[PDB]
């Protein structure tokens, strides 16, 4: 498992925009900025689509206003799937972040199975990333959602 | 893999929770069942699964009883999908594992796009037997679409 202090592994994660399918190298995207990334076990499912997602929108602004220049969401799920959850959702504000293979997830040693739901997934947590290094990392409890939500990570970038 | 004359795996397919094994689901029926890559992808939300929607009367009109869509994807993500498309007539079944899939022989790897997904298929199957199999070749879209399939029942309304 991936720890603080660490530089992302060298992993893409896929968009979907008005250009086409765009395959992000991670350590790219997030060079030079001060990234909230949080992962989700699926796309449309109800915690996730109730309050971890929810929850990350109407704290955007506040995020921001704390020196956070990306907030995006990561999930086990192809960039349709991403795309179209995010615009029922009204993410306009977030970077939803597909992780179809879950390639990137493994790489961070963060998947979880869910059997016959819907195979490998990511874990539920919430990281604060400097320049591509892991500055905080909030890794929920199975079944627990109380440390990777948008008022978590808003109250630990008030810390220095 | 599944051959044309065969009876299915006794695997399940999620709905939204009941687990329906296919051996009981598809008994004493004329289904029909096609699968996609994936849930909100292109091909599939803008012509395959709305081909089954719009012929899905004359379909029973010649002596289908069961229309079932399934893709590996999870059962939130089929049912979000099947609300978005108006496919109320439509039995939409999640594969979210690939197990189905695999028990088939019909999967195949998007790699990052991505995971294990199914071919594209579509299946005629009278009181659990497979009598029509059409697997499309590969990025093809030619034998599984709704209008192939009403065309192969058409001889069973001329008694030759």
């Amino acid at each position: 498992m991936i720890a603080q202090g660490q530089t992302l592994p060298n992993a893409t994660l896929s968009q979907l925009t008005k250009e086409g399918m765009v395959h992000h190298p991670v350590l790219e995207l997030f060079a030079g900025k001060k990234v909230v990334l949080f992962a989700v076990p699926g796309a449309f499912t109800p915690t996730d689509s109730e309050a971890h997602l929810p929850g990350y929108i109407v704290l955007a602004d506040q995020l921001k206003a704390k020196g956070v220049d990306l907030i995006a969401s990561v999930s086990v799920n192809d960039a349709f799937v991403m795309k179209a959850w995010g615009e029922a959702q009204n993410a306009e504000e977030i970077l939803m972040l597909a992780d179809g293979d879950a390639s990137f997830t493994k790489a961070l040693g963060l998947e979880m199975d869910t059997a016959g739901f819907g195979g490998l997934r990511s874990q539920r947590y919430a990281m604060i990333i400097d320049n591509g290094v892991v500055t905080t990392l909030n890794v929920e409890a199975p079944k627990s959602f109380e440390v990777s939500n948008a008022e978590t990570i808003l109250a630990a970038l008030e810390h220095h």
